[PDB]
This record gives C-alpha cells, sequence and structure tokens, in this order.
C-alpha cells in the first residue's frame, strides 16, 4: 500500500551497528559490500522483493491477496481458487525433517586463509598458499535438542565448517570438546537415544539430566571423559565465539611425496574461552532461548566478527604407539603438553545468511567430505560416521541431489556420470552417462593423483586381521583421561563440575542410577566422588574410598590447556554492559562510561523501568533500550549504575534484583556516586570488595577497573559470598 | 551384564501414584487395566521386549551390539556389516517433518459420553445415547514453537480431539480462546509467518514479542480480539487441564428431519480455569520447558484424569442475522450472556500413550473430518482449513495412507476403491477397484442418507452471489469484541493484559510499530491505551484521546464468563505443594499437613538442600524429591514450611529465595512454628497478611486456611506489595 514510515526508520542502515541499535536484517542487505566467492556464487538464486509485483509461483500477478474466492461475499470458498490453494499448499509443506542430532544451530558465512604454505605435510590445495582465501559456511549447534529448543542448555556444542575449496568441499565437522562419549559408531543410536527425550513421553528437551542418560553412562564407562567435559562449565559456553572447536578424531595429512602424518584438528577462539554459570545458563534458556543465535548474528552485524585459529596436533606415523592411550580412540584427548597445537590459519565469520531456512536449515555437512591431501584413519567412531552423513540427507533434504541446494554447492567444477534423482537441477548435455565411453571421448575423465589438482587416492595403509566385531583392548581404559581433565581445572571449575553432576543426578528418579554413577566417579577421583555423593545424600563405602586412582596420562598430572580459565585469555571486545538509568542521570558519568566502553568495543544497553526516553541532568535525552525485566542481567557481562536521582530506582524491586542476579552470577558491578546506595542490596561492606567497582564518580580509574574485571570474565573470588544470597 | 537393581526399583508400580513417587512409564505398562475400544485395537502393533532376543528388523539375532565389523580390532569398518548399516540407517531417518503450526504438543487417550441423547438436534451417532462410549485421543499444543520449544510460553493453545465414532472419525480441532486472529484462510500463511521466527535469523522461538508480529497486528485490526486474549493470562495457562477449549467456528448440527442448527463447540475444564503469571511462565520455560507435558502425564498417572465438559452454543437458523456481529466471522465470539452453553457430555483422559512418536507425533487431526449429523458453514477461515489438513500430511506423514498409521485408524469399518500410495498396509481383495462395477456386484456400496448409519449428504444451503474475492462488509468491525473482553476482566486481569502488551511491545525494535499498536488500543479502550502508552513512554495525541469507544456487543457492557477468575471455579485436586524440609522435621506438623492434602487430592513434593534422605524427629525417613533449586516454586501451587530444626535452613539462600519467588508469584505460603521466622525474607506483615498462613503448629485450622487459599488459586490482593520485592 505504502505502509513504511515516511522517515525510513523501518530499514536498518547498511553499516556496522552495535547490538540493539537497529533492526537486524538479511546479510546481503545489512552488508552488501562484504563478499566472497561463495557469497557471489549464490547471486543466481538470491531473490529481491522491492518494487516487484506479488505473484503466484507460476508468475501470475495477484490482485487480491486478502481474500479467498467465494460464491457471494459470505459464500463458500470455491475449488477453482488456485491462488489460495497454491499459497496454502506451499505453506502446508514448508517443514523438512530436522537433523537427527544437532537440530538446533546457528550459522554464518566467512573466509579462511592459511598463515603459511603447508605443502611439506599436506597437498590439500586450501592449505597450499597464504594468499589463497577459502570461503567457509560455519554452523554451531547444540546436540540433543530439536530445532526449536533453547541455546544455553548444558550440552556439547557442534562446530561444523564447510570449506569451499578449489579441489572440492572439505567439511570439518567437529564439537567443542576434544573427545566424544563413545568409541564405536555402532553404539551411536544407543547413546543418542539415551540422551534424547525418553520415548514414552518425550521429556526432557535439551537436557541430559534424566534417567536414561545416566543409566547409559553408568553402564558404559567409556562415556565418562566427555561427561566430565559436559558437566564442567564447558557445557554452557557464553557464546559460540568463546568456545574451542575440535575435530576429535585422528585424521591423516598426505603430502605430494605420499607421506602420511597423523593430525587432530583444533579451533582456538580469538575472543578467548568463556562460559556461563549453571543458574544463569538455565534461567537464560527461559528469558532468551535464542541467546547464542542472537549474539552470533549481532556480533557479525556489529563488525565483531567471530575469529578462530585453526591448529593441528601433528604426530609422525612412527609415533602411533608411543602414548598410554590409542590415537584412534575418540574418547581420549591428546594432551597439548605432549603434542602442541601448531597454528595453521585464521577463519573470520563476517556475514549472516539471507534466509535461515535456505542456507542454515538446508546446509549439509559430512566429515567424509575430504579433499586430496587429507585422509581418514581407523578410528571406529569416524569409520561409521562416514556412512551416516550421506545417508541421512536422503530423507532430510529429499534425495541425492542435496549438493545442488545452493548453500551446499561446490564453487569448483563438478562433473560426473550421475543422473536424475528427485529435484534434479543440473541439465547434463553429455551424450554419455557412463564410462568408459567412446561417444564423448571418455569425458569427463579420471585424473591421476599428483602434487596439485590430482585425483583422490586413499593412503595405502596396511590392513591385517580377521573379520571381527571386537573392541581393541587398547581402548579399554576409561578413567585416566577424566582424571587428567579434573586435575587440570581450577578449584572453582572443579566446584562447578561437582555442581553439574550433583544437579543432573538429582533429576535422576531412580536412586540406584545415582549410586552407580557415584561409584564410577570414585574410580576417577575421590574428592570429586565424595563431593557429589555428599550433595546426593550418599555415603561412599570403605571399598569405594580405597579405589586406586587411575595412572597419570604419560606422566602428566595436569595440563592447563584443559581449563577454560587457568591461563588468562580474556578479550572484552563484543561483550556488553547493562547501564541502569534513573530519571536524572549525571550526564558526565554517562559520557565517561559509554566512551570507555566504546573504546574497547564493549557494548552498552541503557535500561530503565519503562521504555521511551529519560532526560539527564543537563537535558541530554537518553533513549531506553529495554526495561530491567525486559533485558535481564543474564544477557550482559557486567552492570554499571551511574549517579543521578538514585531514589527514582532505589526501591524498584527489578532494579535491586538486577544487581542481585548479576552479583550471584559473578559478574562485575560498578556503582558511581549515590549508586553506592545499592551496596546494601548486595551486602557489600563499607570498605568495598574485590569485584565491585565504586567511586564518587565514573571518572579517573573507575572505567579501567571495571574493564579489568570484564577482562577476567567473572569474579570467582565471590563464590563463597554468593552461597547465601536469596536470588 | 548391566542389569536391573536386585530390589526391583527400576520398574514403576502399575497403579496410580502421585507425581514423583515412581519413574513415569508407557501407558500400557503403567495402567494395563485401563482400556477402551481404540486402545485395544492398537494391540496389533504394540511390541513388547522382555524376554526377547535383540534382532535386526529382518529378525536376525544379533550377537554383539557393541561393535562394528572390522578387519582386525583396530581395523577399518567393513561394508558387509549389515547389522551396523540397518541400525544406523534407521537412526539416520528417524525424523519426520514437524507440524507447520502446533508442532509442540502433548497427548493422551480417553473416552467421551453424552449426558443425554441429542437426537432432536443432531443425528450424529456419538451423541445419540448416554451409555454409548466413544474413545478419544486428545492433543494439546502451543502454536508458534517447534516440537522442541517450551510449554509455558505466551501463545494460544490448541486443543484437538479425535473421536473414534461408530460412523467415522470426528476431529474437533479447537483452541483455548473462542476466536482466531484472522478472518479468511487466505491470510493464514501471512499471519503465521508474522508470528513465527523471522526469516533472516529464525528468532524468536515460541514468542509473538517481535517486530513482524506487531507489524502485522498493527496493519490488520481484525487480529486485535485474539491478541487481547493472548496478552491476558489466557496466553499462559497453568495446565492443559485448567484452560477452556473452543471450536471457534460456527458449524451446523443436522437432525434426522433435516433441520440445521448453528452450533459453536465448547470444552469446560472440570478442574477450573487457572493461569500462571508472566514472570513465572517465562522463567518456567527455562527451569522446566516440559512443564505442561509433564504435568499432564503425571496427572493421568496419578488418577487426576483431565476431565472436560463438551458444551454447545445453539442458534436456530432463523437467528443467523440477529446479532450485531456476523455468526460466520471467527474473530467474533458469541457472548454466553446472549447464547448459553448447553452441557452435552463429559470427556475423561485416563491413559498416556506408549510411544510419543508413534501415537502423538504421527497423529493427524483435521476439522474436515466430520460425520453425518454435523456439517460446515461458510466461515471463510473454516472453509480454507478444509483444504489444508489433508494436504499437509502428504509431506508430514509421507503420503495418502496416513489413515493407516495406527493412532489414526478408525475403529469402525472403512472400505472404498482407493488403492496404492506410499507404505500401503491394507491388502485389498476386492476384484474391483472402481464403481460402478458388476464384477464384485458393486461392493462396497453407497448408502442413502437417513436417521442412523446413513451416507453423508451436505445440508442443502442456498448459495447466491457472484464469484468474488471479497470480505463480507459484516466482518468489518474490529474493536467491540476486544472492548467487551477487556471490560469483563477483573482489575488484576486488566493489569496483566496491560503488562503483556507493554512487555511485548518493548521488544519491538521499530518504535513506529509500537505507536501504531498503541493507536489501535486507543480504538478499543482509552484506559487500556493509556496504561500501555505510559509503560512505553508514549503520549496519546489529543486525537487519540478523543476516539469514540466502540459500541457494546448487543447491549452487553461485560460478560463474566470471559474472565478466568471473576466467577470462582477453583478445584485443588491435582494441585501440588512444595514442603521445605529441614534435618529434624517436626513429624506432628508433617502428619497434619499430608493428611489434609491427601483428603483434598493435593500432592506434595518434599524438598531439601541436598538429595537422599532426612530423618524426622520421630525416626521417619523422608526421601527427598528434589533440591530447592532443582524444583523451583514455579512448579508448585503453594509452599508449606513445617517446624523442626529451622536453623538448618534459615540461612539457606535457595530456601529463602524459594519463598520470595512464590510470594512474588502470588502463591499461598504457610509457615508453622519457627518457620514463621521466614516472614522477614518476604519482608512483610507482623500481625500476618492475607495469603500467608501462620500458626504455632500445622493443624486442622492451618491446613483449612491454606487449602481455602489454594482453592482461589493466587493471592491477587498481594499484587500491590510485590513490585518492591527484589525477586
Ligand atoms: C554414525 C553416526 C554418527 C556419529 C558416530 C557422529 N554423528 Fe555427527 N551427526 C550424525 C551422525 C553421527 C548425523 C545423523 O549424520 C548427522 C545429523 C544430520 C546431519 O546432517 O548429520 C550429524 C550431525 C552432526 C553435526 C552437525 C552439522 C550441522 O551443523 O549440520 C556436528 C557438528 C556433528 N554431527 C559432529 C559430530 C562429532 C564431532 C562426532 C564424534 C566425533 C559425531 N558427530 C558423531
Ligand atoms: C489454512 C490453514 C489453517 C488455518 C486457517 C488454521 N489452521 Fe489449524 N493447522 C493447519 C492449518 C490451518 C495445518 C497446517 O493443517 C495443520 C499443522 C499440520 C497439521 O496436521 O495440521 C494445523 C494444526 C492445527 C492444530 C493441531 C492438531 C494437532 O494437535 O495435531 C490445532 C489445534 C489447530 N490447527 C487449530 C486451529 C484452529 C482452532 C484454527 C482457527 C480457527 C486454525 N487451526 C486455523
Amino acid at each position: 500500500d505504502s505502509l513504511a514510515p515516511e522517515d525510513g526508520s523501518h530499514r536498518p542502515a547498511a553499516e556496522p551497528t552495535p547490538p540493539g541499535a537497529q533492526p537486524t536484517a538479511p546479510g546481503s542487505l545489512k552488508a552488501p559490500d562484504t563478499r566472497n566467492e561463495k557469497l557471489n556464487s549464490l547471486e543466481d538464486v538470491r531473490k529481491g522483493s522491492e518494487n516487484y509485483a506479488l505473484t503466484t509461483n507460476q508468475g501470475v500477478r495477484i490482485a487480491d491477496d486478502q481474500n479467498s474466492l467465494r460464491a457471494g461475499s459470505r459464500g463458500p470458498t470455491l475449488l477453482e481458487d488456485f491462488i489460495l490453494r497454491e499459497k496454502i499448499t506451499h505453506f502446508d509443506h514448508e517443514r523438512i525433517p530436522e537433523r537427527i542430532v544437532h537440530a538446533r544451530g546457528s550459522a554464518a558465512h566467512g573466509y579462511f586463509q592459511p598463515y603459511k604454505s603447508l605443502s611439506d605435510i599436506t597437498k590439500a590445495d586450501f592449505l597450499s598458499d597464504p594468499n589463497k582465501i577459502t570461503p567457509v559456511f560455519v554452523r554451531f549447534s547444540t546436540v540433543q535438542g530439536g530445532a526449536g529448543s533453547a541455546d544455553t542448555v548444558r550440552d556439547i556444542r557442534g562446530f561444523a565448517t564447510k570449506f569451499y575449496t578449489e579441489e572440492g568441499i572439505f567439511d570439518l565437522v567437529g564439537n567443542n570438546t576434544p573427545i566424544f562419549f563413545i568409541q564405536d559408531a555402532h553404539k551411536f543410536p544407543d547413546f543418542v537415544h539415551a540422551v534424547k527425550p525418553e520415548p514414552h513421553w518425550a521429556i526432557p528437551q535439551g537436557q541430559s539430566a534424566h534417567d536414561t542418560f545416566w543409566d547409559y553412562v553408568s553402564l558404559q564407562p567409556e562415556t565418562l571423559h566427555n561427561v566430565m567435559w559436559a558437566m564442567s562449565d564447558r557445557g554452557i559456553p557464553r557464546s559460540y565465539r568463546t568456545m574451542e572447536g575440535f575435530g576429535i578424531h585422528t585424521f591423516r595429512l598426505i603430502n605430494a611425496e605420499g607421506k602420511a602424518t597423523f593430525v587432530r584438528f583444533h579451533w582456538k577462539p580469538l575472543a578467548g574461552k568463556a562460559s556461563l554459570v549453571w543458574d544463569e545458563a538455565q534461567k537464560l534458556t527461559g528469558r532468551d532461548p535464542d541467546f547464542h543465535r542472537r549474539e552470533l548474528w549481532e556480533a557479525i552485524e556489529a563488525g565483531d566478527f567471530p575469529e578462530y585459529e585453526l591448529g593441528f596436533q601433528l604426530i609422525p606415523e612412527e609415533d602411533e604407539f608411543k602414548f598410554d592411550f590409542d590415537l584412534l580412540d575418540p574418547t581420549k584427548l591428546i594432551p597439548e603438553e605432549l603434542v602442541p597445537v601448531q597454528r595453521v590459519g585464521k577463519m573470520v565469520l563476517n556475514r549472516n545468511p539471507d534466509n535461515f531456512f535456505a542456507e542454515n536449515e538446508q546446509a549439509a555437512f559430512h566429515p567424509g567430505h575430504i579433499v586430496p591431501g587429507l585422509d581418514f584413519t581407523n578410528d571406529p567412531l569416524l569409520q561409521g560416521r562416514l556412512f551416516s552423513y550421506t545417508d541421512t540427507q536422503i530423507s532430510r533434504l529429499g534425495g541425492p541431489n542435496f549438493h545442488e541446494i545452493p548453500i551446499n554447492r561446490p564453487t569448483c567444477p563438478y562433473h560426473n556420470f550421475q543422473r536424475d534423482g528427485m529435484h534434479r537441477m543440473g541439465i547434463d548435455t553429455n551424450p554419455a552417462n557412463y564410462e568408459p565411453n567412446s561417444i564423448n571421448d571418455n569425458w569427463p575423465r579420471e585424473t591421476p593423483p599428483g602434487p596439485k589438482r590430482g585425483g583422490f587416492e586413499s593412503y595405502q595403509e596396511r590392513v591385517e586381521g580377521n573379520k571381527v566385531r571386537e573392541r581393541s583392548p587398547s581402548f579399554g581404559e576409561y578413567y585416566s583421561h577424566p582424571r587428567l581433565f579434573w586435575l587440570s581445572q581450577t578449584p572453582f571449575e572443579q566446584r562447578h563440575i561437582v555442581d553439574g553432576f550433583s544437579f543432573e543426578l538429582s533429576k535422576v528418579v531412580r536412586p540406584y542410577i545415582r549410586e552407580r554413577v557415584v561409584d564410577q566417579l570414585a574410580h576417577i577421583d575421590l574428592t570429586l566422588a565424595q563431593a557429589v555423593a555428599k550433595n546426593l545424600g550418599i555415603e561412599l563405602t570403605d571399598d569405594q574410598l580405597n579405589i586406586t586412582p587411575p595412572p597419570d596420562v604419560n606422566g602428566l598430572k595436569k595440563d592447563p590447556s584443559l581449563s577454560l580459565y587457568a591461563i588468562p585469555d580474556g578479550d572484552v571486545k563484543g561483550r556488553v554492559v547493562a547501564i541502569l538509568l534513573n530519571d536524572e542521570v549525571r550526564s558526565a558519568d554517562l559520557l565517561a562510561i559509554l566512551k570507555a566502553l566504546k573504546a574497547k568495543g564493549v557494548h552498552a544497553k541503557l535500561l530503565y523501568s519503562r521504555m521511551g526516553e529519560v532526560t539527564a541532568d543537563d537535558g541530554t535525552v537518553l533513549p531506553i533500550a529495554a526495561t530491567f525485566a525486559g533485558a535481564p542481567s543474564l544477557t550482559v557481562d557486567a552492570v554499571i549504575v551511574p549517579c543521578g536521582n538514585i531514589a527514582d530506582i532505589a526501591d524498584n524491586g527489578d532494579a535491586n534484583y538486577y544487581l542481585m542476579e548479576a552479583y550471584k552470577h559473578l559478574k562485575p558491578i560498578a556503582l558511581a556516586g549515590d549508586a553506592r546506595k545499592f551496596k546494601a542490596t548486595i551486602k557489600i561492606a563499607d570498605q568495598g570488595e574485590e569485584g565491585i567497582v565504586e567511586a564518587d564518580s565514573a571518572d579517573g580509574s573507575f572505567m579501567d577497573e571495571l574493564l579489568t574485571l570484564m577482562a577476567a570474565h567473572r569474579v570467582w573470588s565471590r563464590i563463597p559470598k554468593i552461597d547465601k544470597i536469596p536470588a
């Protein structure tokens, strides 16, 4: 009709803007100048809308899209209304099966580039030159929950990267923990059925806190290592930008000379490692179930591109048997103290999709999608994964032509003798649909392996043994890796692990399952088992107290790279601060606050007891982003309260609770001038306490002190003090 | 190996048990004696498990379900492992498309029976005899969220009932509010796309609180009536057992004489009407996203069978045009003050399904599934619905044989000349697959319409008009029903409506959309418009302040049946109380508490600071249901704190917070003996306060008081005292 506002405020500016400043929008409209080879190749299918007539799918203009065709304006709808039927038909068949696992995920486009050529250890074209840019499409996910489930659950996270290389698609399909729960792919359905919602009633969603999961874990000790990781704060990342990524399996790099090197893939978050705390994470699934999806999208819209460093743990073929654990066992990590991660390149995620369904929901990643220069190993979990990811998209994406769905298409050439199949897009002109043929002079043709642009040939690994359904005896060790993880965590991390297990086991209705898990914990570490047992009202038996702890892992009694926080790696850029306003804010405090934050790339959200505007002491009109209840402290990293008319919000329950919640969840709090009246709400001594910034004004070192606290992420020293606190 | 506990505690007793007393289980194992014709008919496909060998789907016994077949124990997985491939293949294809709308839902089996024969107004067989029982299967749902989204969101709820009658399946596919948002089915995709997650980033899940929903609403005033209902506490029901159900459209009843009577269908909850409050509902989506699903399942396991009374609003054909609204407009309700709801029969849900996927997920309901004695009308929304529910299951349920999926099968005879289609189960022996035929003597044959067991014949409604895509002028009135609804709500219901709109519109990023919605509210009621505007920091113009309110609906200035709470309808059976234990509970208090609760069918959950057990003062061992943090006050209807060693929990942060949350959410709280010292936490009253029960001990009087409070659901008089509380 011409419904947009005449001031053009319905449309977000096509420039980087901080979270909440503008309505979010499709990537190609928000950042039209951000391009890459894959984004450019999608232009043949992108469809605009502005200034076009509304039509049917057959191109017929529609005159009246408000009404069905009927006999009389109060009459029956007629079967001849083809416009109505096409429209309802398309609607009626919008949904496709969600992914069996990792159904909940958020994605973005980006690019990768190696730091140096890796030609000495791999012939993979995408790693051959520092000036070779490879477009990527990354999808981060949870594991258990459906596509409509919440983001901040306690779960493993998926981290899948599609590399659109010149020699084929390479999908690095990893998780955020360096091991998996099980050893052989044959048990995948068992483990997944145990963690997913129980079959009689389909409860619970997005949670391993239920009987069948802990029943399985209790009977399958190989799971304990990844369970330790999920029970730690690793299971509740602050954002996809602040978690590590791992390929888990040992793969092979193959160079031009034919040498095979064992490799484990790593992704290091350039924003650092950071996680929530359980109470915050759980409440946040309620206050904002889309928190991670939203945060990823807004980071990219703000120019805070998620950046990751690809790294390789490399192990020579001659060292295959030199560790206490098997290199092919996916339940075992390779300690970085033994084999360092060598930095390989950087990945930058800089553009959101246009249409979530078309690009994210239909994206298909599969770890079998490798390119010359890479190869597999006999890891029995990886081996079975290779079967699943091609199979599953026959139903998920309707057939074998899923590589023709725009997001999945290679940007490099693809030609073969495969034909037909549902939804076939490619119209083949080859006279032949078979090889060998003479009628097209045998094109397209096979290509011999070679240093560059050659055909794929598997590494000639020696195979020797009988046909058996047998677990290698080298895989039968289940407690040393769990113990190594435990011992590498800080004391507050251990506490959170103890709390994770305790909370989850408390949701297990059958008490014997809790007892059985406690017995397993006693094989890992007595302190851990005792603390969990104590929280479950369970007493360890004398036998349990005397279980000998598992051996160190190759002499290591800890590896600090396993902790999120043991070694500081703080990065404040992209974090956000809640600013609690009053109706006569000291504008000077606000100016100092906002400019300090902006200088470090830290965002702010101005909150009040209503929407609209408030006027500062000097007449400055302050736009309100949200109310105290509307954007809870769960969604920010720190809270600042400027001086002004504090009596306005002093007796506001929501404003007081805002600080209590943020205080309980160990976030930095800064009070200027009369805002110090709120110290009594969080019980802060006159003298002050580490973790609370306070001064007569927001000047001098007030902002630097708060930013130092944000750099450390959370105020771990406050844990004992939050123990009480009714919040 | 891995086997059941010696003591048999892995398996739930097969008898009615209170929530939490036993692990939940498949219905046929929990209540094997609960039968009905439909449940029995599902016995052909029910599959046991105990004492049977594990096999492939082809019936081959599996020796080792722990490993893939490989060449050597550390070798490559072989392609000949068909056991692994079948198992992984079935896993890979588990998911089916979720429903386009109402994907989130919970179901149960039950039975219905009319109070008396309705043969004078309808020939429908299921309403013909008070002693003839009809098996039902009911699915309750939300609308917007995916199948993995949360239960206690703010949304409309679906209430679909499949009646397995002797003359065909009758599906009564309704919602929990008496009107829908839109008038013509052609706009269904528009409305649903606006409320669903926005297309660029697929946010937000299970929420209408986003720009596109309010944009659509602001441009389509026909939506305002159902929006009023959604924003009231109707949008966040306490349970599926405590909400009304409505068919929305005017349908027809056809008797044996051929007389048509207009009818609107109602379901009255025999447990009464009850809703949560927003803060509670929203937090509960995070603490227990499966709350309604769980609550329904547990109610049925406990014997608190959800019971509903079917009721009809009947309007003679000659009264079609006598209201000031069109009877065929689904955005208009029929005030009970004008046309009373006649009681028709009772529906009882007494058995949970066995497998959620097979029975709930694959259930197909469709409002076109009617039987002789019922008929449609020209309601333009209902008309388009008839097209869509058959159409959508061709993708959702994989084909046209969805009536052969066990839960969907009619229990009466079904014979026709339709053949084939994907996964055809029925093997037809008829020599003929067409009619007329002589080769099978024309069987199965058509049946003339008649008083009973007759063929379906449409009511011969007179149709007169030109072929038009036009809305009836009579549907062009959008503010009087919204205003009637507003004026019928109690003062606290009005405030919660105000808060609903305010909260939602505060999440609309484009400010002009908020203003346009406020403008629409000014057309309904200025008090309402002004209260919302104040919260958004918006000022009504002088023009807006002078908008004439819409006319009363046929002289009505209010209709108390539109309110949840104006007319007392409380029922405590099935409700649940949290009991905060201490390590030396005064058993005399507990005895009295449990006895009084038990006499009214109210359940209890014993909570503590840890799991396991605590021993009362008389040696009674009390098993702990959950921790204070583990089963928040959100999940209960009231909180009781018995005396004993109060020092044990007096300083516990979670225990204190438990009471503050319950207090803020207007729930009855009862404190006996030294537990009255908790009154300081909820900072209020010394002489007592209506809503807080206190006494030296828990006695008959104390429990009567608490139970009387529970019968009124929430303590609305405490509203003014809760916005200072920091919780
Ligand atoms: C044999 C089965 C199997 C096993 C053993 C694995 N999974 Fe897998 N996973 C699948 C079968 C599968 C799947 C059914 O094929 C999925 C679901 C739908 C899809 O396209 O792929 C998939 C999805 C999937 C995704 C989502 C890709 C997306 O965003 O689309 C990730 C990140 C992982 N998996 C990661 C892993 C890791 C790191 C594993 C252990 C090392 C693992 N999976 C074990
Ligand atoms: C023209 C399309 C159309 C319109 C105008 C309506 N819906 Fe509908 N509804 C559908 C198209 C549909 C559907 C696409 O066909 C669905 C999802 C898939 C399914 O089986 O049915 C459905 C599902 C569906 C369900 C879930 C049944 C279940 O539990 O499986 C309920 C309760 C409603 N609808 C009720 C309503 C009511 C009371 C409506 C308004 C008066 C309404 N729908 C308007």
